[PDB]
């Protein structure tokens, strides 16, 4: 696919987004699996999932080949509060940060926890203002396992309470402004 | 009345204040009912509600009549820690903010949350440093329930908690440097 | 002794480390008890306690007595997250500080508290970035009881999450630049 749409392939809620620029393509395969091309985008999301987030261990592998800014992360939405979340296991040539509030260990792996705030972004509720939840590996990896509830509870934690799982869950490719792709199952 | 004081009217506790400034009447009424008068006042606080503070449902009516600057708020203070707290469903010609926290949805509303830090300012303790929790709807109303513990339940979840409720809780009508009037039961 | 180190003492965990500057020692005495001489000192901690960490009552008496800046604080390492904690009961001619949180109120004190971030500082775990919790009584003392658990509870209640006893804590006097003794058991 190449326009903005969501819905179910090989059992799997999947989702692709982008703002026009430069070329995206998202390719739906077997199973979990999606891969994505791309050459000097603006912005897009696209990856495969749930349809609703949940309290889940997400496991997953592939390939990750950015060429400039991108990001390799689990990535949802709850509603009450709003609330967008990101665990980012891979990135390209920008680190995601924000707020610093501490860090979460989990899956092998030691993630920084950030929060930022949006002011009147566009969301899955509309324009609106709304909080960002982080948690970016302090090392890059593809692959492996994510607990998705050890990044909740230690958000929980750290004051960042999330909301309802009303919207998807997807394990997401992102880019800004760059070229590159990803397979990942 | 129009002087600094506290007490109990139909069964319901009450208190009055203003810094001196222009003029501030306030009406004693049947049951939990009370109204305000004000010109040009420098700063005020009036309303009737509960010697201490407590989980409730709080209940109220009327009308809200600010011509400048003016609250419509629940509002108490709580000891160990020492907090300042407001749930605002109503304002004239500013709106109540702070550091944004996020929000709460409680009695079909929905209200940022907000903190703010009074360095040796005036408490019911006297002059000290605390913080301020806010509430603060996202449209203006006048009349309803507003359940209190909602309030309280998503400040505890932004990192803000309250202590011990060993003051007051009112629905308050507040001004500064304005005039106008209410009316609330 | 006088060169950096850690060990047992009258069957009492013990720490001493300066960085060099000027001249420091520590007295290590019976049960938990120690002493600490110094002049024009650079940084130095020192005390006793124990090897882990602990929800305890601590209980501590003694002189402190500071020409410059000090402080007689409860002092500890925790793992997952990485966290430096204080509590703070006296101090010199500076008062440690940081971004305000708020209060607690335990063993007969109240204490501000405060959180500052370290950037890619020394720790229990190397080169780290990681957030330093404060409790600062609000007046100086020596002696008495310090429940740490009071502190603990209070801080997660601000968002201070704590993690894994992994290291000491000790009642430690702890010089920067400047001259001195302590005397505390």
């Amino acid at each position: 696919i190449t326009t903005n749409q969501t819905g179910t392939n090989n059992g799997y809620y999947y989702s692709f987004w982008t703002d026009g620029g430069g070329s995206v393509s998202m390719n739906l395969a077997s199973g979990g699996s999606y891969g994505t091309s791309w050459t000097n985008c603006g912005n897009f999301v696209a990856g495969k999932g749930w349809a609703n987030g949940a309290r889940r261990t997400v496991n997953y592998s592939g390939s990750f080949n950015p060429s400039g800014n991108a990001y390799l992360t689990l990535y949802g939405w709850t509603a009450n509060p709003l609330v967008e979340y990101y665990i980012v296991d891979n990135w390209g040539t920008y680190r995601p940060t924000g707020t610093y509030k501490g860090t979460v260990t989990s899956d092998g792996g030691t993630y920084d926890v950030y929060q930022t705030t949006r002011v009147n972004a566009p969301s899955v509720e509309g324009t609106k203002t709304f909080n960002q939840y982080w948690s970016v590996r302090q090392s890059k990896r593809t692959g492996g396992s994510i607990t998705a509830g050890n990044h909740f509870d230690a958000w929980a934690r750290y004051g960042m309470p999330l909301g309802s799982f009303n919207y998807y869950m997807i394990m997401a490719t992102e880019g800004y402004q760059s070229s590159g792709s990803s397979s990942i199952s």
